[PDB]
């Protein structure tokens, strides 16, 4: 039985399970323009909200969904305001610390957008340049700590969510938009103009994305693992990859064109949530 402090415990209490969820990790936690929150990502988070009904035998228990941001998500969690969210959050050792990862869902590299015709080639060549990243992502972190130790004397615009970067980029305040690959192939596929933007440069970081709850609560982790872990060695992750990454996608029906890579394929046969830094 759930024990006291636990978030099955907090649930079963206060009969609603608070869903955090993003509003612009595409095509992970979304707005679909059409009234729902949508995504890949998502798509676990509904899997784990029917797993905790079943659970506490609470069919017509309530979901609430509250909007968190990449910013405010730990300090959120950590005063129970949402439960738990899947979306595009990396699992990494300093955040182990102020709370607890579920089982890897996907997998990124953290690069660059820019404008095709555009200078910007390569990392390097943001030297002495604006470049825009989202508040409170690991690449904040990579894009300050690379123009200290390297002395970039970058002017570094720190956006409050990935479409609010993007945005900053599309309307020439900044050269180039760095963040995990597949979120900036998903701001491009909502860009005005998708064609004149390009992902360049060396991932400055492989990142591994799990959902997040509260630390010290094995139960409900181990409630989340174990959908992830049906849903990945099933072959219905692999589905939901193909239809978020393979085909048309909301809100502007673009498609990422993305291929699974093995190393996804390989964690989908045995699931674990080892993080990846
Ligand atoms: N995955 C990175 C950036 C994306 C995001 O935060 O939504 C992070 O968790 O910081």
């Amino acid at each position: 039985a759930p024990a006291a402090g636990s978030t099955l415990d907090k649930i079963a209490k206060n009969g609603v399970i608070v869903v955090g969820h993003r509003e612009s990790s595409v095509p992970f936690s979304y707005y679909d323009n059409q009234q729902k929150v949508v995504g890949y990502s998502q798509d676990y988070s509904n899997a784990i909200v029917e797993a905790v009904k079943k659970k506490l035998n609470k069919p017509d228990l309530q979901v609430k969904l509250i909007p968190i941001t990449s910013q405010n998500r730990i300090p959120l969690l950590q005063n129970g305001t949402f439960d738990f969210e899947c979306g595009s959050t990396t699992n990494n050792v300093e955040r182990q610390k102020q709370a607890a990862f579920s089982d890897t869902i996907f997998v990124v590299g953290t690069r660059l957008l820019t404008k095709k015709g555009g200078d910007i080639k390569d990392f390097a060549d943001l030297k002495g340049k604006a470049v825009v990243v989202t508040s409170g992502t690991t690449s904040e972190v990579l894009l300050n700590k690379l123009n200290e130790e390297q002395k970039m004397n970058m002017r570094i615009i720190s956006a409050k969510d990935h479409g609010d970067s993007f945005r900053t980029l599309e309307s020439g305040r900044a050269v180039a938009f760095m963040m995990d690959d597949a979120l900036l192939a998903g701001e491009r596929a909502k860009a005005k103009k998708p064609d004149n933007w390009d992902i360049v440069g060396k991932p400055q970081s492989q990142e591994a994305y799990g959902c997040m709850l509260r630390k010290d609560d094995p139960q409900f982790k181990k409630l989340m693992d174990d959908t992830i872990a049906q849903v990945q060695t099933s072959g219905e992750a692999e589905k939901w990859f193909d239809k978020w990454f393979k085909n048309p996608i909301p809100p502007k029906n673009l498609n990422m064109n993305f291929e699974l890579s093995d190393e996804m394929k390989a964690l989908f046969k045995e699931p674990n949530d080892k993080a990846l830094n």
